[PDB]
């Protein structure tokens, strides 16, 4: 109870006070970061209904909706990669558990016909990229003000030096757009065929890759990694930045990326009122969505081995994924348990008997048609259904709309039964089918859904 | 692919579909319960500034700066697990027993003395008309007091029957008297836990900064071992032999038969609110109730799980204390017994980290534990980091909460400044997160605090 005599001291200007907070946390990232980052992806993610759902309906960076209910508990992936790469730049037992992981993934989820290409030509963007970027954004017309600002040479990459920031950042928004999606078209490029990811697929697209290979009685296998904080393991991260290496992210486009997103960090304040979600958030949050699925394909292979290779179809999205045709066995729990511990589970299901579950929905046979698909959880969206909101009327159009189509899906004379049956299987609850009927009512009508939220 | 044809389907009142889904929520509750339940507990304790400074300044059930926390919440519905274990209780889950049985007994012999098992065994928790009326007399007066007395029929000097709020499911004319109840109950769990726990243990359920600093201050001295066991990632919560551990604790203390009946009766209906929604949380207290026995048996389940672990050194430890899922425990030094102890037992989900006063400090509910360089006097000192990230929230505009908001970081800066306090704390923040010297951060947080113009910066506009 004896403190010594405090004397405060303080700027003579609270904008100094902002400024420094704001250059603190730029200089200190990303040794450290502020978690309203990811709590900014939480609320865009929940807002939009999860994972696919934001990739599938990306307004700034694209390529019925894959939508879940699940909420989003986000880590900063990408952070911790460039921690990684700060301190490549001892501990050669996090690079031997990084350098086997990679093994496996090359071994058991990849083709090697790409990774020469990809060394000799690291990711670089063009000005026929940004300026199209651009010009989707505002028009053709702003699309040349845009070239023609920023000095842009046609059929040429966009010098580097021309938009470093450590404003120009419209450039930078567009470059970093750009790398997300040839990342994408490279990783598509170097998995094998029967292993997806659902970077941009529709629900229907889906659908029809799981009508195709997914049959009554097949046993689907899951790898829950919910509980494996792999953003902040120090091999996870060192496997992350390893592969983005190899798919052509090379130094200077890292250095690129750490700082633009040096940047973000120095934005923490002024706050405003609502989180701003801007576009350089969408690409954060995208390259961090891509690093957690190469995670997650990374986990699966050195579990599984070659029976990933051999599955019939496997897919991937975020930290989700289904793997069919394959049980687990005791040589494969030993490896998941003497790498991970329990912070990774194996869970065997399967089609018609207990259901495989993926993006907060239902792998189901449908009982008309014995065509299996992807159902919507209505337990999850019932919970999620409870959130209080302020009164916005786009918004709640959104939301109804995307609920019509969830039950729609509910109402398929072929799901009703079979989906009741796997709620009640999967949680225990009492027969869903009336909560069915009573979502289905406030999805109708502007009218209706205004019950949700109630009065005032 | 081939979908079959969609025929859907729906009633024709709004209203009576907003009953089935709270009906349906209802009846299904303890064995699910909405997420929504436990944001709500989050956004109230991180609008409060958590766990200690939420009991410390409890509105409706309590019992100067406040021991305030910058770390966002994360809470689980540990209560809702524990209902489950009460039902399933009343042979192929016989391990669970086993287990649950082993920690009780870890609790009892390294963290209680024996003295009061039996009387609570035979003198289960039963809250009086006494109790009810001085809780609605603290709130509305002792004119609604009196009025709230004679409404119930309550006679004095005599237990509350049950009869009068829950007929099971609670009258919803006597919802006061429900939750005037409840607040009788977490005063006396915290009452008869405080009187097993040995003398060394201590918890935080209504402590001020100035009470908690005198503790630290008489035990933590410069050099000193300070153990921790990192719970953070164990989802005790959704843990079967945890929540039949809770449970058979919460029995050992008084929470009988009668008892689980009514508290599974009045948050059952909790579950039953949950639509219409409205524009916000609506708190209200109800809710804190919940929230607080929640908080009660995780602070609990943290002290089973530092029993077990660390045996006879908490028995002898000179100073632990808990609340929530935090603890210190002066004296002790992790050794490879202990860690094959807990690595068997939780598998790498709780973690014992070891501190030393004055070189790697420990850390407490969002704080450090540090030696004022001029007093050399331990005490604790808010982090000033997690503190920088909580203020980057987006708010709306809320005059009276900016102004709550200030004077709690005026507070903070006062004992950051402290002449023996800012050295090693800047010292301190660079040893945790590897960061620069964090000193200009707290100019800046002070000048943020001076005035109301000052604090507008923060949220701009
Ligand atoms: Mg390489
Ligand atoms: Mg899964
Ligand atoms: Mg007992
Ligand atoms: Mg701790």
């Amino acid at each position: 109870p004896l403190y010594s005599s405090s004397v405060p001291a303080n700027y003579s200007d609270p904008q100094f006070a902002v400024a420094v907070c704001n250059n603190y946390l730029h200089e200190n990232y990303p040794t450290v970061a502020s978690y309203q980052i990811t709590d900014e992806y939480d609320a865009y993610l929940d807002m939009v209904d999860g994972t696919v759902a934001c990739l599938d309906t990306a307004t700034f960076c694209p390529a019925p909706n894959i939508r879940s209910a699940v909420p989003s508990a986000m880590q900063n992936t990408l952070q911790n990669v460039l921690i990684a790469a700060t301190k490549r730049n001892r501990e050669l037992p996090t690079l031997d558990s990084a350098t086997f992981n990679v093994e496996c993934f090359r071994k058991y989820a990849c083709n090697d016909e790409y990774w020469e290409e990809f060394a000799r030509k690291p990711i670089r963007i063009t000005t026929e990229f940004v300026t199209a970027y651009v010009a989707r954004l505002k028009g053709p017309k702003a699309a040349a003000l845009f070239a023609k600002t920023y000095n842009l040479v046609p059929l040429q990459e966009v010098p580097m030096d021309r938009f470093v920031m450590d404003a120009a950042e419209p450039l930078a928004t567009a470059y970093l757009c750009g790398i997300h999606r040839e990342l994408v078209r490279r990783l598509t490029a170097v998995l094998l065929p029967n292993i997806h990811t659902l970077f941009d697929m529709s629900a229907e697209d889906f659908d029809a890759i799981i009508a195709e290979h997914f049959k009554q009685g097949d046993p689907v296998l899951e790898t829950d990694i919910a509980s494996f904080d792999k953003s902040q393991d120090d091999a996870m991260a060192l496997t992350g930045l390893m592969i983005l290496e190899d798919l052509g992210v090379d130094q200077p486009l890292l250095d690129l990326i750490e700082c633009a997103f040096g940047e973000i960090s120095s934005t923490h304040l002024p706050t405003g009122t609502r989180f701003k979600f801007g576009a350089m958030m969408k690409s954060g949050m995208f390259l961090t969505l891509f690093v957690n699925t190469v995670l997650n394909v990374v986990i699966a292979s050195r579990v599984l081995e070659e029976r990933l290779k051999t599955s019939r179809c496997a897919a991937f999205i975020g930290d989700d994924n289904i793997i069919h045709g394959v049980v687990s066995d005791k040589e494969m729990a030993e490896r998941c348990a003497t790498w991970l511990n329990m912070e990774v589970k194996i869970i065997d299901a399967v089609i018609g008997e207990r259901p495989p579950y993926f993006c907060g929905g239902f792998i189901l046979q449908d009982s008309v048609t014995s065509t299996a698909c992807r159902v919507a959880d209505p337990l999850k969206r019932l919970f999620k259904l409870g959130k209080p909101l302020p009164a916005d009327d786009e918004q709640d159009e959104d939301r109804r709309r995307a609920l019509l189509d969830e039950t729609k899906a509910w109402f398929r004379v072929g799901i009703t039964g079979t989906l009741a049956v796997a709620v009640t299987t999967r949680y225990e609850v009492d027969n869903i089918t009336p909560v069915l009927l009573a979502l289905r009512t406030f999805a109708q009508s502007k009218r209706a859904f205004q019950a949700i939220r109630g009065e005032i």
